[PDB]
């Protein structure tokens, strides 16, 4: 049939995408910035589409209910046929895989530690062999399914300290849980993907730290319904534009050219 | 039909996949051991097939040839029938994902810098200023193309100096421009993957440095024809052993565990 405009489902993510300062002078795909706008105007350059950008409706990522067995966010709406694409900083996972599909990585990462500057903590061993630091993860995602599944046994023992601890360790989103270990006087760290952790790094009052290496390596994919047509050429855009520098360019501009903490 | 026996094609490249010393006196898949050995092993037993390791009649990764358009290596075997799966450090390129199906990445890597301890290079913008010290990459390989491709200044006075060098700084394998490395005297630096990089620096004689970070982030994946039914299965298993932690379990086995340079 005719060619229609592509809906892409994006999120309320920094440095990804976030609404322009001044958006409410603003329409259409115009309205937002970040390093997944500009990504989707390439990928719809390299594709040859007409797309508009559009925020999730539930403001969630993507996860199956245990109960309803109904899939939110991001990924639900490709699932239930309300968007065409996702490009976001979605992680690629067993369980999203088998329902949507993704493209190879446009960002790699891995679990990292985030404090507030001078806590005395330096790696997960330090975290999991005391007690006066709380510390947790994102209620719905990725890093949270890490510790679960793991035999590793400081991340074990971070596990069932995390799944137990009262109040609740867990945040609702990034934001959330570095406003909790800005607020918590050193006394709360969030292990939260490396590239959100080098991103707040960079951002005033330049009060947190990522500290030791990552615990895991994993991707974040652009994601399209299963089957769909529009998954192959998406797929051999995030190549191109990684063979040619564009992705780490993208990376460098939002990440670090505009840091608030000095060069 | 029945089922039959996977035919998996692999490389000698370590630690990925090394004969045993004792080989001579082994058959079958006992003969090789390496973190791809094992690998093949948690795919084969997270897909539910029988396999036998093959080593690539050709001795080659997988490139196609300008004038005949064949394909040699690994990826010549998918793409002309006489192997089911490349299991290898295989890296995922656009020009590759057109003819074979990847899976997700099992490895992540950059583009890194080798030199012989002492050597006084800490950049490629070191590299790209002097002279005196002769750089190059594989001769056949995704290193070789992140530089033709570039358009970062230093990355392109590097490939100018680099295709025209004489006598070429294109080495064969790793094996050759590492041994060219550690006979050079300081005056040949060694531009490959990562991956291999950290696993030579903890190799006697204890001579070689990575310095700098990474120049760019690709993985590398498992590969089947294009199509074939095989694809699927083994894409889920990458993902649920990256998930249980059983990939970097294999990583630290072959490249830390078994360091000859300390600890
Ligand atoms: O689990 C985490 O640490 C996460 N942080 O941000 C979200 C984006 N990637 C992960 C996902 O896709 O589930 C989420
Ligand atoms: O280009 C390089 O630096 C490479 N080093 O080892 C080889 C394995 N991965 C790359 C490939 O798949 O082409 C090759
Ligand atoms: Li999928
Ligand atoms: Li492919």
């Amino acid at each position: 049939g005719a060619n229609k405009t592509v809906v892409v489902t994006t999120i309320l993510e920094s440095p990804y995408v976030m609404m322009k300062k001044n958006h409410e002078m603003l329409e259409g795909n115009e309205r937002y910035e970040g390093y997944c706008v500009d990504l989707a105007a390439e990928i719809a350059k390299h594709c040859g589409f007409k797309y508009k950008l559009t925020i999730v409706g539930d403001g969630k990522y993507g996860a199956r209910d245990a109960d309803t067995k109904i899939w939110n966010g991001m990924v639900g709406e490709l699932v239930y046929g309300k968007a065409d694409i996702a490009i976001a900083p979605l992680t690629i996972t067993l369980v999203r895989e088998e329902v949507i599909d993704f493209s190879k990585p446009f960002m790699s990462l891995g679990i990292s530690i985030m404090i507030k500057k001078g806590t005395p903590i330096e790696s997960a061993e330090d975290l999991s062999k005391q007690t006066e630091i709380a510390y947790g993860t994102l209620d719905s995602g990725s890093t949270k399914e890490f510790f679960r599944r793991s035999k590793i046994a400081v991340f074990d023992k971070m596990w069932t300290y995390m799944r137990s601890a009262e109040p609740s360790v867990f945040v609702r989103t990034t934001a959330e849980g570095v406003a909790r270990v800005r607020k918590s006087k050193g006394k709360y760290a969030y292990l939260l993907e490396s590239t959100m952790n080098e991103y707040i790094e960079q951002r005033k009052p330049c009060d947190t730290m990522k500290v030791g290496g990552n615990l895991d390596s994993k991707g974040y994919g652009i994601a399209t319904p299963k089957g769909s047509s529009l998954g192959n050429a998406v797929n051999l855009a995030v190549l191109k534009l990684n063979e040619q520098g564009l992705l780490d360019k993208l990376k460098n501009k939002w990440w670090y050219d505009k840091g608030e903490c000095g060069s």
